[PDB]
Parts: C-alpha cells; structure tokens; sequence
C-alpha cells in the first residue's frame, strides 16, 4: 500500500457510484435553482494535497508553522474575492474560511450579537432560508432561532413581493439588531435601499445573503447589495459555479468613528465556531473567483437572465401563472393552482422523466403537504450552453409532464394514490418512459463541465 | 469555455501554488500530531461531480429529488462507518454529514442540551480542544462557552494524568449535563470506565471525542470508547487518514422499556438546525477512507504508529529529554523542554526553519502561553510515508541538533523577538540552519508520499 | 427598655414626621389615580404582632411550626378574596403572599415562562405599567424585559384606544406566550373578549392586571376580567383601599385536560422568588377584602364612577380635551395641548396649591420632558365622601392653577424658568398662596379614614 | 362608614385571630433563630398613613409630587442606617426600599450581573439561604438559580466549618462573578478576609448577606463584614428587631482614579427594574428600629444574646448533647440529635406540642431531608423578653424532657407518621405532653413582651 492507487482500482464499488451520479447529471434536465456544474479546474484544486494541511488561524497569525504556501493561497482567495465584486480593499474585507453558507451566517450572528438578540428575516414559506431565523408555531427549527430571537417579515400576498411597509412597521416594535436581506425562492430584486432605511431607523445592521444571486452580482447584471449592506454572506456554489464553501464580506474603515466588523467576524469563524480551515475548498473557490472576473462569466450570467426570461415567457404563453407575474433573476416561480395541479404532484412526475425541480410554497397555500408551486432554475443548464430556444424546448417537456399529472390526478384521490399510479398503471408508465427517453436523448447532446467520467 | 480545461492550463498561478505545497509536504518532516497524508483514492472522490448535488435531508427523506445515487453513497458511508469500528447497527447509528470535527461537537450540544446547559471538558492548556468549552479569565473564546456553560477539569501536575478524583469532586458540585472524554495533546489512554462512573452518578451524558485516536480505535490497537460512551464524535482526517469531515456515533435501542432518544435529536440538530446541504463529495471521500480502515493494511499501519511513537519517546529519553507523563501510549509524544534550558516557542521556530514542523505545547504547571515550555510531536504523518523505528530515531537526531542550535542562540539573545531575528540575521547561524535543512530535506524526499504526484 | 413605649415618647423626630404627612394628606386634594386612604381597621392589623411570625410555605405545608393561627389568617384571606370577586372555589384559587403588585406580576412570569420567553403588554407611554415589559431604544429598563423578551402593543393615536387590530397582526408574527391586559393610565374599558380571541389564536395565556380597577370589579360596577382571563393579578391598595400588598388569581379545575396553574404559581412565589410572608400585610388585606363585600363598598365604587364622570364633564364644559373623549372608570386623562400648556408645567403649579396630580404622556407627544397630559383620579377624594358637586369645585381650583400657569408660561422660556418664576416672582407667589389657602381650607373640612394623628 | 372604626368593632373575626396569635407568642418559648419581637414604637409607624403615599423614585427624584415629608423619612432612614453600622457616608451608601431580604439579594444580582452570570453561595443543607442559588439534582428551586448560574460551596464535615480551601479550589475553575458570604444556619464567624482573598484572585464581587447577624454587627459585638465586603444586604427583622423589610449597603468613592460604580446600578435595579412603589410605612418602622440599634440598650441586648446562646450551648453539652462545630460564636446553636437516638423531625414535632418552637436542621454528612438529624435553636427572641442565662438553662431542661418523651415514643412506633399520630392518640403520652406544656406556658407567660398588649 502506497496511497497512490487510483479510486477505480482500489474501490470499484465507490467508483461505480461516482459514474452513476455523473451519468445521472448528464442525462437529466437539472432545473433546481441552487445547483450548478463546477469546472474541472476547481475540482482539481478541491481534490488536492491541500487537504493535508492544518492551518488554524489567519495568514501571518497561525497556530502552527509551515503555512507559507497556505498563507499565499488564502490571501490570493481574499484578493480574487474582492476583485470579483469590484470592492475597494480599503472599504471591504473578506473571510474565506466558512465551510458552507449556513456556517457563514451563523458566524455573522455570533460575531455581532449576544445570545437571544433579535433578528428579522424573510419567512421560510415566503422565500427565505432556514438560517434566517425560522421557527414554527410548535418548535424552534433553525439554530438561528434557538440561540437568537427571530421574527419574520412576510410577502404581500396580492403582489407576491416583500411587504416593505409591514416590515418597517414591525421593525419599530420588535427592535431587531440585525435584518437579513436575502432569499432562496424569490424571482424579483430586493430593494436594498429601502432595507437600509428600515435598518437606519431601528439602528440595526443590514446583512445581505446573496447566495442565490452572487454570480449575477459579480457579472454586474443586477444591482449590487454592497452599496447598502453592512455585511454580505454568500455560498461559492450556486450561481458562482464553484466548490461548496462560504464567504463573509464585511465593511472596514471609517463609518462616520471606524467600523468594528473585522476583528469580530474573524474571531467568530475561528476560534469560536470552526476548527482547521479546508484549504482544498479555499483554493477551489479561488479558482472559481478568477473565472468570475472574465468576460466569459459576464456572458454566462447574461445568458442565465435571458434563459430564465425565456422559460418564463414560454410558460406564460402556454397559460401558466408565475408568482410576482414574472422574473428578474435566475429562477421562476410557477403557480400550478390555476392549472389544477400542485407542486408535490408535478415534482414527482417530472422526476420520473429525468427533470429535477422542487415544489415551492405559493402565496395562499394553507397545506404544506401539497404546495401549489414549483421552483425552476436556469444556471445549471446554462452552464451546459443552453440557449433561449433550448429552454423553450424544456418548457415543452415540462408541459407534457404536467398534462400527464392532470390525467393521473383525475384517476386518483390522495397524494399516495397519485405516486403509486405512476408506477403501477402500465399505460402511464409507457407514457412516462417515452417522455423520459426524449428528455434524456435531448439532454445528453449538450456538453458538461468537469471531468469526463466522475 | 467548456469547464473541462485543466487547472494547469486555466489557472497557472494556482497550479504553481499547489505544486509548491506538494513539494513542501514531500521535503519536510511533518511531526504535527493532527496531520496525515490522504490517499489518492479518497482525493479523487473529494474532487468529483458530487460537489454539484444538493441533497438536503437524509436517505429516503430528501427535500429535492434525483438523489437515488447520493442516497446510496451516504448509506454506504454509514455502513462502512459501523464496520470500521465493529459496531452493531441495532445498538449504534452514525451521522456522516458534519462538515468537520468542530461542527460535529456543536451539533451534539444543540441536540442534547438547552442553551446555557452545563458541560465539562478537559481544559485547553491541559490538553483539551477548543470545542470542549474553553474560556479565559477575560473572554469567552469557544462558541461552546457562549451558548453553553462550561467548567474545565484539569491534569494532576504531579503525574501529568487526568485527575479523575478532582473531576468527580467538581462534577458533583457543578452538575454537568454532558461530560467530554477526549483530548488533543495527551499521550496516555483515557479511563473511560471511570468517566462512565462519574457520569452515572451525576446523570450526565458521556461524549467521547476520539478525533486524535480514531484510527487506532478502528484498528483495535487501543481500548475502544464505544464500550462506555453515549455519543462518539470524530474527525475523518487525523489518524483515520481521510478527507476533512466529521462523524457522530450515537447509541440506539434500549437504555434500561427505557429507549435511547439520541437518533432523532442528533439528526435534527445537524439538519435543518445547523447545517445546509451536505458535502456529498466529502462523504464519498470519507467512505473510501473508511473502507481502507477495515483492511489488514490499516492494522499494520496503526501498530506501526504506536511503535514509531514509542521509538521516538525512547530516543528522546536516551538524550536526556523529559516527557510529560513519562512516555506515551498512543500516537504522540509530549516533550518538556524546560529542564533542557529552552522553551516551546523558541524550539518551534528553529525546527520550522529546517523543515521540521511541530507545535509548542503548554506543560503541566506553567501559565505563560506566549512561551510554553513543551513541544508536541506526532507519528501518524511520517508513518504513512513508511517510516519505521530507525527512521524516527533519525528524526530525533535532527531535532536534537535543532534544540542545540536554539540553545546557542538563546545565550546570545534576550527576548523572543531578538531570538527569531537572530536566526535570520546571523550569518553563522543561518549557515548551520541551511546545512541542517539540506540534510533533513534530503532524508525526507527519499520516502514515498500518498496522493497525486504533483498536487 | 420593654419595647412597649409609644412612638411619640421614644422617637419624637419620627412621630413629628408622621404627623406632618398626616396633615399633608388632610389639607390637600389628592388626585393621583393610584392613591387611596386606608381604613383604621386595616392599619391596626398592619401594625400588629403578626410581623413577628416566620411562616415560610403555605397553610398545612409550613417549614416551621407554631403556624396554627397564621394558617387560619391566610386561609381566611384566601376565602375573602374569592368572595370579594364572586369566584367559585372549584374554578379559582388565589395566592395572597406577593409583597406588592410588581412582585405579583414577576411571580406569574417566573411560574409560566422560561427565561427569554415572549410577552406582550401595552407600551408604557400608551398607558401600560413598567412590569408589562418596558424597554427603551437604548436600555432594558424593567426586569420583565431583561429576563424575558417583550414587545409592546400600542394605542390607535386617532381614537386614543387600544389598537386591537394591530395587536392581533403583530401577535401572529411575534408569537408571545403570555399577553397582559391591564393599564395604569387608560380611561376606557378593556375588550377582554377580544384579548381572549388573540390569545386563543396564538395559543398564549391571558393575564389581567386589574390593579387600578380591582375595587370597581369587586363592586360589579364594571365588567369583570375573570370571565376571560387565565391569570389575574392586582394590588390590594389603589381602588381596593387596603394595605400595600399583591394578589394572584389563577384558574383551577378542568380546562378542556386540567389546568396546571396552581402548583406553578405557588412555587414561584415561594420558594423561588420570596422569603417569609408578611402576615401583618396579609391580615390587613383580609380586613380590606371583607369591607369590599359590603353594600357600602358598592356605593363607594358607584360614587367613584360618578365623581370621575363629573370631573370629566366639568372639564369639558370649560373647554378641556380628554384623551379618548371621556372616561368609563375612576380616572380622566386631560390633554392640555389644545389649551396651550403641558403636564410638566401644570403638575408643578397644582402641587404648589396643595393639589397632587401627575403628568401623563398623550397620544402625539414626542418629548418626554414636557408631556402634554395630566392624569386625575377620583378614588382618593371619594373616600373622604366627596360628591359630584365637590369634584366640580375641584375642577374650579384646577382651572385657576392652569390659568396661572398659562400666564407664567408667556413670561418664561423653558421649564426651568417656569419653575423658578413660581417661587421668585412675588406677584405670582401671592396669587399661588391665596389659591392654596382656599384649597386647603376646602379640603380640611372633609373627613379622613384611618387614625386621627398619624 | 368613615374608615375610622376600630378593628375589634368592624372585623371581630380578624380581631379574635390577632389576639390568639398574641397569646401564642406570649405563652410559648420561641427558639426559631429567625424571629424576634418588634417594639411597639416600630409597629405604630408600620400601621400609619404612610401606607397611603405613592413615592416611586428616590428623594429629590420622584415621579409624583407631594413627597416632601416622605423624602425626609427615607433620607432619615438612610442616615440612621449608616449611623447604626458606623459607616462613612463618603464610602458607603444605602438603599432602604427592598420589600424584604429576598428582594434585596435579587436586586443586587440584577444590578451587577447579566442573566446566566455565575454566583457561588453556601449550599442550603450546609447552612446557606435559598436566595444564594439553591438547586436540586432534579429542579432549579430558587429564582437565583433560574436567572443566574449558581454553584455551591460546602462545609468541611470533619469540623463543621466552611471549607475555605475547597472554596478557593472550585472558585478558580467555576470563575464566579459574585461570591456570597452569609448564612442562615451557622454557629461560627465567617472569615471575611479569606473570602476577600478568593474574590480578589478570581475578580469577583463579595456580597455579605448578614441578615441573621446584623443586630450583633450594629452593636459591635462581632467583627463587621463591612471591612471586606463590596455589597452588604440584610433583613431589618431577625436580630435588628425591626419591621420586615430589607437593606442594601454598597461602597462608593474610589476603588483603586478607579471609582465604584455600584450606586447607580443598585438604585436602578430596585426601581424601576424590580419593585414598584416603596412601602413608606415599612421604611419608617425600619428607621425607628435603626434608632434603637444605636442606643446603649441595644448593645447590652446583643451582648446578652451571645451570653444566652453560650449558656444554652453549655447546658446542652452538660446533658450529653453534641453541637455542630462544637459550640457557637453568635446567636444560634446547632444540635446534632443523631448520637442521642432521635432526629430533627421527631424532636421538632414533640417540642411544638409543648409550646417550644424550633426547626429541624440538616447535619454535616447526612442527606435525608425528610428526617434531618439536627435542630436549630435561637436566642434573640427570648432575650428580647429579658431572658437571662439561668432562664435559658431552664429552657434546656424543658427541651431535655421533650427529647426523652420523643425517645420513648420512637421505641413504640416505626414510621414518622406513626410517631406523629402516637403523640395525639396515646392517652399516657398526651398527658405527659399536657403537663410539660402547662409548665412551659406558665414559665413563658411571666416574662414581658414587646409590642402592644393584646395584638
Ligand atoms: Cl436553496
Ligand atoms: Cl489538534
Ligand atoms: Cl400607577
Ligand atoms: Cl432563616
């Protein structure tokens, strides 16, 4: 044993599973708005010898020695992160050590707030994320609502947009210390200027969680939250198309009276919350951040917006309802209730024909078992060089699946009868098998980033 | 742009940096007890298309669809995790989603305890970890000391061992809800049975943090904490020689009928309470390493780790060095440099300049954290490069030369900053370091190195 | 020394001060809505040998022995408390050990809530009490907002009433565990039925803090909060006209599923929060509770309502504005801004002519230094057998003081110039001295409960 | 109805109950160390028109008006409070508004500490008070253990004294922000200087809860805790012989320039944080009692309290009784009945049936709280009735008879419930108790009694 044997030689069982997942990604239409396909260059840095280095601390302030190369990689990732978003190093710093997006948010809360301090974020069924302080009527679900006190702001159910007026009213009474401007399922742009006004009035910090839109912000195809936010967190996957990791952007310099974010943010990441950094992920992120500075990436992000708009119009022209009427970013929210179907049924039918989407709560749903919506995303297929006409062909495949689900629904009662009818009824299976073959044959023809077999 | 270009072609600046780190790992004597060299097979799974899949939830209970392959990989990693430690699936479950060791411990605290509940762990200067509840006299350092109430237990400075008597005394007064059995700088075995007795008396859960010794436990070369602990956390790197990730083991079944209620709370704390999407590429890399830990090869490796640590301990004693607790029973050695006339901060800097990486360590008794009087040395990393006993005796020879160079510089300098600058400024000293570095690097480059050839 | 010497013989310095305070109470017009004059019978029980008994625990469950007489007194106080409010002993219990009203509320929070649990109460400038969870924008002021998380509900600024709609909206988002229905400066009745609906929807307990109106509730001259509340707290002074102490009423029996308030409420009072009971206060309360069961007390409470209505109409007929337009209880809220004066100036002028009231925040005040209102109360002077015509004569004296303050205001700049002008200007002093003599000569003619000289 | 009717005329049921309690206090031997008999002068101020005045705030800084007389009374009570304990107004301030001793301690915690801050006090079975942070193994009892984090320190069972060594050991690990020096069942003096040394080392505030001994401190018959403590709380009843209320003393001025920041935080915690309107009738009654504590009469009383406690201690030792810590230095005596063959719960019930009120007390070593092995006896109450040494020797004679009656009943009964019923059922036993009660009540009625004549 030398430790230099290949995976295919030493673990055939695992190598086979890697190839099955690689084939599943190539043969299907990936429409989940949070997925993307990472480049081979970043994956090569992710599976590197940088996994073997413990570098607790920060560049120039390490606990162990022998960090001369790791220091340059982390400093390079910091520079490339500031360059990717056109930030002045005198006004902004960045922490590149968060393991993921959720650790990045919890580090910001730990740095700036005492336990049980108050935060406000968009409610989960309204498009927010779990780490924005989600708790039910019975249980504290997210740790952000356990160690801190959260109260959500909601959507205007008539416009499908954030109710900035009700947010301002409740913020005066709740007196939050930090407000989160960021979404996971929201097809419109956030009025960061209005969020800044609410934060300035109640004297709260403005955290921008741009995880879903970070790539579009880097390519300057949508307004940047850095103009108004005190803290900016993001994932490095999603629309940034990198390895799974997290980033924290914080203001530094003079506030009015200097800013005090830097020492607190860094101390919260380490030694408060995390252990040894994952230098292999940090390097893979630095690879992806460099790609985000090229004209290629701006062209890709522009195509993401165009492909999402094309998918929205193609759905409208076939008589589908869209939450908020349309889209201004990378995703679309489809209300299937006017068509007589729900998201739980559509998600299962589309999955059986190699089309991956996720059900989504719509403004008006009182049942979480069968949400009335569906969330569709452009960034993944756009990375396979999909164009507007390609996404209209995707809408054609989706409509076939929806129509099949409508006929299965009229022949079944509850959701369990619906799911089994798709597998048992040999007439529906043959119809699903034919649609799947046309989907997979169409999807396989496009290129795929990364390695060839895994 | 296809995303299929190589790193060397598309990002030469990063490709050069990866190669310099690979050269640094090959040419140096890595003696930090926390490190190991991961196999190429695990690294290939780490940098794969599994990075592209969101699979929030657990096998069979996923938020999104298209997780049929990911469900198999996570279930396979769970099966291999129980096999590697010889656990009965009817009595033990495992969660393979923690991002690292620190998230694994934090997930256990949030699962079992309310905010401000009481925790006891070994004090940090005594050999505990940050995530075991470290506070200073002026500030709460670890988040485990912010969201929860911690009180440390200490070593007996006479013997260098954990004072189990004083632990039982203070646990009766403090009444902790959870006691942590686990260390980062400790050369002896933990009396898990005595820890169990104390936990049973005060009705506390026993958490075993075996991150440093998990590889030795898998090879069954030291007693297993699974015989006494309620919860077992570990890193997947360190002595398990895998990719960086974490694991949580928990009992299930009948407790006394009276059942164990760990499974649902542990899994819920990881997701959706604390973490987001799992890192399936890391999970697969862990599954590869766990398979390797079941082979006879890994048992010979862990046995060699113990032999190499004992040989390094004996060779240090032959040269008039003193060891905390007088020796070692595991993978590391704690050296007390105070009788020799040097400190840990000075020796650490001298050894680093000759490509010998170690870390200074606090000794039982002192309190100066700027100039600790000790040094921590580990065997797992070099043993993975097929070092043997005679090779580690050779390593002590180089260390002995470095300590003597540091002793000469100490008598010519006053402060620590003057000591560090003298190693770079003095031309005679820099020449003695350069020749020692060349002999060290020539010695280290001859041994094999796991992973890829150039990155 | 035997310990049987009188106060006048052993401490002449203290006996003189007791007589000065007794004279000050007889010669002035006491209009503070929270004051009253306790009967001699209750004061005789208050200064009794019951001060000498430690009786930690509850009747039949004491820590020490020799509590046979104290057990009967506490049990008698419990019975008389239930009889004073017409409560079924099978549906209600009472704890008579709280030292005051504020300890009674904190005991309820400690019994029913974990630390940092959420409560809602009427905001302090809107008429609520400090113990209802008051915190400013800079500091947590009340301990109820330190150990627990409070968010206030407010008044509708246009009607001067509680905004029950905004309360229902914010309660759904804040998710409180306990809502407080009770006021310290509010001239209208509380819609306890609507409060019960809001509590039933968000699954919160309804606490009624009837300290100001407890006497009126016992005499059945206003609706009782016991029909809708889960917990009822009150002071024993104020309109109950007893010694200073507190009471906690709690539901017992079957809820739907038995109630679990009794064991938790009692345990919170002792041994959690308080030490040895004050048996001298408990007996003085039992004396006052017996008086509240007589037709005399119902006649007194009816006169309190009539005297407050008479003071309101007399103020209206002289061109004064009243918050919420009038009154339905024992107090009136006077808005002095339409008359060109504030509460800080009126309070000082009235105090100089032996008329005691307190300034009060009005709906619309942005300055707490000079509140625009004044709180006037009927229960104190009604205990001296004041009638409707007597209170109209009180309004005559107040109007003279207000008119004097208006002339001093036009001759001064800030509040400090106003206060000194009343003492320095020998023309204003002579005018204040003449009004004071007419006030004191009028007030001295009425009887006074309690002892004759102290 | 004028409100000027007497209690005997308007409420005969309550007037009869007051007279029965007055007769019970006159005819019994009150030996509960917590009690005293308040003078008539203080009781007259307690039941006065000061009950009618709302004066939220502090002198000069009141919410309402018409407080010119109330301001003088509160300021006079503050002046007399500093005079009674010989304090310099430049170095010490006092707050006279706490409703009782427990609110006084809670106000200090909320003033100086954040929620969940750490507190150390003497454990309840060891002689501490509930408000010092008492928890059980199953529940948080005191609110000081709910809003704050408490860990007890214990007695040395060998000597019955506070283990100052173990306190210093555990305080270094626990790191409390405040340490409480004060007891409810402790017969020896507290080494406040040693407590100060421990607080200085861990940077904690020293709170002296002198509620039981405040009268002895005012008369300067025992060392004063004001020489070492940062904050001093006390009840105004107990040995101060006043009405039931509380006091908070705090240092002011220069700490090391570095000033003391206690005054504004202490006053703010009392109002508006915790309490509402002050009880001015109680404040005036306290002011009367504080004036009495400055006279030579009160010094002779406190000296007689010490002599009477020593005489009761010597008389108990003459009759083969054992005392916790071997004696007493203050106002109370702790008797260990375990060598005598009885327990505290049985003796307490027998003594109560013959008009001798005491309370059972936990002894150092045992854990049965249902049947404690000890008894707490106090001298202040009977000393206020002009008892002398020979009178307390007579009191021990009655106690000795009761303990022997309880011993005979113990050999005829099995359980505690059978023991209690046998004292009422057995005709021979009830007759022996009735004759002992008549001799006790005849002895007690002959002594004077402070307060009013009939209520
Ligand atoms: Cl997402
Ligand atoms: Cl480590
Ligand atoms: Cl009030
Ligand atoms: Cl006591």
């Amino acid at each position: 044993w030398t430790g230099q044997e290949s995976l295919s030689d030493s673990d055939p069982e695992m190598w086979e599973l890697l190839q099955r997942e690689k084939d599943r990604q190539c043969r299907g239409l990936e429409l989940i708005a949070s997925e993307n396909f990472c480049s081979r260059a970043a994956l090569e840095a992710l599976g590197s010898c940088l996994n073997n280095k413990y570098s607790e601390g920060y560049p120039g302030k390490r606990y162990y020695g022998g960090a001369e190369v790791v220091d340059e990689i982390e400093l390079l990732c910091q520079r490339r992160a500031l360059e990717a978003f056109d930030l002045d190093p005198a006004q902004w710093g960045v922490n590149v050590q968060p393991y993921s997006g959720s650790p990045a948010n919890l580090a910001v809360y730990t740095a700036l707030l005492q336990p049980h301090d108050r935060i406000m974020g968009l409610d989960l069924p309204d498009g927010g994320h779990l780490t924005h302080g989600y708790m039910s009527d019975v249980k504290r679900i997210s740790a952000t609502s356990i160690f801190f006190e959260s109260m959500p702001y909601k959507l205007n159910p008539k416009t499908g947009l954030i109710d900035y007026n009700q947010l301002a009213l409740t913020a005066r009474l709740f007196r939050p210390r930090l407000i989160i401007a960021g979404t996971s399922a929201y097809a419109r742009l956030i009025d960061y200027a209005r969020m800044r006004e609410v934060c300035d009035e109640v004297k709260a910090h403005l955290l921008a969680d741009m995880a879903h839109i970070s790539g579009l912000v880097a390519a300057k195809v949508i307004p940047s939250p850095f103009k108004h936010a005190d803290i900016v967190t993001t994932t490095t996957h999603k629309t940034l198309r990198g390895a799974r990791s997290g980033l924290i952007f914080y203001r530094k310099g003079v506030k009015a009276i200097p800013y005090t974010f830097e020492d607190r943010i860094n101390f919260a990441v380490f030694p408060s919350l995390q252990g040894g950094p994952h230098n292999h992920a940090i390097a893979a992120v630095a690879v992806a951040l460099k790609q985000a500075c090229t004209p290629m990436f701006r062209e890709y992000s522009l195509q993401v917006l165009k492909n999402a708009r094309a998918m929205a119009d193609a759905l409208l022209e076939r008589g589908y309802s869209l939450v908020s009427g349309g889209t201004d970013n990378h995703l679309v929210l489809v209300d299937l209730r006017p068509k007589g179907l729900d998201g739980a049924r559509a998600e299962r039918v589309l999955e059986l024909v190699s089309i991956t989407a996720n059900k989504n709560t719509c403004p008006g749903d009182r049942s979480a078992i069968t949400p009335g919506g569906l969330r569709l995303g452009a960034p993944a297929l756009t990375s396979r060089q999909f164009r507007e006409d390609d996404f209209r062909r995707v809408v054609d495949f989706i409509d076939e699946g929806v129509n099949i689900g409508l006929e299965v629904k009229s022949k079944t009662a509850k959701l369990q009868d619906f799911k089994s009818f798709l597998l048992k009824d040999s007439e529906t299976s043959q119809r699903l098998a034919n649609l799947r073959q046309r989907v997979e044959q169409f999807a396989r023809a496009f290129p795929m980033p990364g390695f060839d077999e895994h």
